[PDB]
C-alpha cells in the first residue's frame, strides 16, 4: 500500500512522485531508475542491447520485490509496467490520464524506448496501453493541468 503512480512516458509521474514524498514524508522510488542502475546501461540500451522482454523481465522481479517492502513508499513506474499480471496488489495506483496530443512534446526523451521514437507506434501503443491503465487503475487521474493539479487529485484519495 504503496502510493503507485502509472500511465504512459511523459504524463509526469516521476515529478508528481517527488512531490508526493516530499508533502506525504515518504520513500519515493522509480522503477525505470532503479533498474537502469542495477543493469549499468540506460533503458534505451537496455531495449537496444538485451531487448525488451528482457527488461520486461526486470521489470517483473522488480514488482515482487517491491512487495517485500514494509514502509509504504511512493513509487513511479515505467510506461508499460501494466503489461504485468503482478501490479495487481503492488499498493493503491494512481492513473496519470493524458491524452496523447498534450503527451507529445513532454516525450521527447534515455529512457525512451526506441519504438517510442516512432510516433505512429507510439500512439498505437498508446491506444493499446489505455485499456490497460484503466483496468489497472485504483483512482483515474486528469493529468491535463498542472503538477499542482495532479497533485490536488492525488491527495483526496489520501
Ligand atoms: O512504455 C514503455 O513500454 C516504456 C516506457 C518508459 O517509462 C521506459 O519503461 C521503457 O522505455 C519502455
Amino acid at each position: 500500500q504503496h502510493l503507485v503512480l502509472i500511465g504512459f512516458m511523459g504524463s509526469g509521474k516521476s515529478s508528481l512522485a517527488q512531490e508526493l514524498g516530499l508533502a506525504l514524508k515518504l520513500e519515493v522510488l522509480d522503477t525505470d531508475m532503479i533498474i537502469s542502475e542495477r543493469v549499468g546501461l540506460s533503458v534505451r540500451e537496455i531495449f537496444e542491447e538485451l531487448g525488451e522482454d528482457n527488461f520486461r523481465m526486470f521489470e517483473k522481479n522488480l514488482i515482487d520485490e517491491l512487495k517485500t517492502l514494509k514502509t509504504p513508499h511512493v513509487i513511479s513506474t515505467g510506461g508499460g509496467i501494466v503489461m504485468h499480471e503482478n501490479l495487481k496488489g503492488l499498493g493503491t495506483t494512481f492513473y496519470l490520464k493524458m491524452d496523447f496530443e498534450t503527451l507529445i512534446k513532454r516525450l521527447n526523451q534515455r529512457e525512451k524506448r526506441p519504438l517510442l521514437n516512432n510516433l505512429t507506434q507510439a500512439k498505437e501503443l498508446f491506444e493499446k496501453r489505455q485499456a490497460l491503465y484503466e483496468k489497472n487503475a485504483s483512482f483515474i487521474i486528469d493529468a491535463r493541468g498542472g503538477l499542482n493539479n495532479s497533485l490536488k487529485q492525488v491527495l483526496q484519495f489520501i
